């Protein structure tokens, strides 16, 4: 029944859109429509997800259910394939696979669409029924929904490292933000502390240090001031920080 | 064959991936494998783009195609579409439409899909034909269509102002590296200036604003180091600058 099985497979993609990416239940949307079996493996051949229905004789794919990685030979040409294969097992006639790619696809009669976005392969869709051969409706689902899963991971993605340079932004930001003085003080601080948390009154280091307490006192909450770090002392009487930007250290090491 | 026809839209969605993107380059890869009329118009309801093949009796369109702007009481009912209306002119019975879009789809068997991604109604895509029903599939094409011009329009927004907010972003920074003697210099000389052509010599300024060639001279070369004007000094005897960002002079001025 066309079309609805898709509007609904679209219906499911225009709900993605705050919440974010999931592939499962998004593999499960595919399965239930076009009734197949459903993983989605990533450009390095991590399963992201997959979903199914009734068990099956494929001996060499639970091997990566287990350490998400896939050796560095067989998903290897899982991924050589430069289009969709339509209809797939262990007797049919084609050199499109070299012998070095033998059990792979194994079992339940299994299709193969390429995952393609933003000028990419980021990997594969992987359906493998039993019984009924893959329709040309069949097929084109697939396609529709590997073209959702594709801008999907983009999508995905994108999210996932904008806000690391956001983090990373920041942390350049608040460091670009102090003088020779106060981020010696901060250098001087962590070179003596240990992590985000962090007790020992600044009044302390001053003497040791040989800067003033107000400026160290003031580098500190130059920080408080792009966020970075934490505190609300406790009238000195000791002082404490925790840091709120896990990038931060690091850059600052990398002083 | 209609997955043909999908996978054509396909073959051009994976080769739009590197190039800016082209809306009619698109309507027309649509009024290809749909076989009508596309008219891709937006939430604001400009046309982006569209693409025809015979003679048409619309007259209430003809409007856009020389202002851009369409009435503040056409395009809005047009946005007002719940989903898809399957075919159209204006003999039929329904109780949608307010009594205020009586003349928009005029010409074509009209069809109508909305466009949606982002979680967001980005605009409407207008197919229309003369006599051929729109088909389950023509629809089924259609919308996957809209679809795409969808997380188009999100790339290409998207594309938009990560660099619209990025001038802003590098004059934010030049600017802050400026130190207050500098920056009231390039203040001073602007202020005495007018548009992003300039012609007037450091020597002379320094004395009627109180400031050292010394540093008028360095402040400026700071715009250049980040690019944000041009100037290839001439050996003094006249100094000439252009600039290289229009967001920048902007910002001064709220200063």
């Amino acid at each position: 029944a066309l079309l609805q099985k898709t509007r609904i497979i679209n219906s499911m993609l225009q709900a993605a859109a705050g919440k974010p990416v999931n592939f499962k239940e998004m593999a499960e949307t595919l399965r239930d429509v076009i009734d197949s079996n459903i993983f989605v493996v990533s450009r390095r051949g991590k399963l992201l997800g997959y979903s199914i229905n009734q068990q099956i004789e494929n001996d060499r794919m639970k091997k990566m259910l287990e350490d998400r990685q896939f050796p560095e030979e067989y998903t290897k040409n899982l991924f050589n394939v430069p289009e969709t294969s339509s209809n797939l097992d262990i007797n049919s006639e084609y050199t499109a696979f070299p012998v070095e790619n033998r059990d792979l696809f194994q079992a339940g009669l299994t299709t193969i669409v390429p995952i393609i976005g933003g000028g990419e392969r980021l990997g594969t869709l992987i359906l493998s029924r039993l019984q009924d051969q893959f329709n040309d409706d069949d097929l084109i689902l697939a396609e529709y929904g590997a073209t959702v899963v594709g801008m999907e991971i983009l999508r995905e993605k994108a999210e996932e490292i904008e806000e690391e340079a956001r983090s990373k932004a920041v942390v350049q930001m608040a460091i670009s933000s102090l003088s020779y003085s106060e981020l010696e003080a901060i250098e001087h601080i962590f070179e003596e502390l240990d992590g985000n948390e962090g007790l020992l009154v600044a009044s302390k280091i001053a003497d040791r240090v040989g800067i003033t307490r107000s400026v160290i006192v003031n580098a500190l909450r130059k920080l408080e001031s792009a966020g970075v770090i934490e505190s609300r002392s406790l009238g000195m009487k000791g002082t404490y920080i925790k840091v709120l930007n896990n990038k931060f250290l690091i850059e600052l090491e990398n002083l």
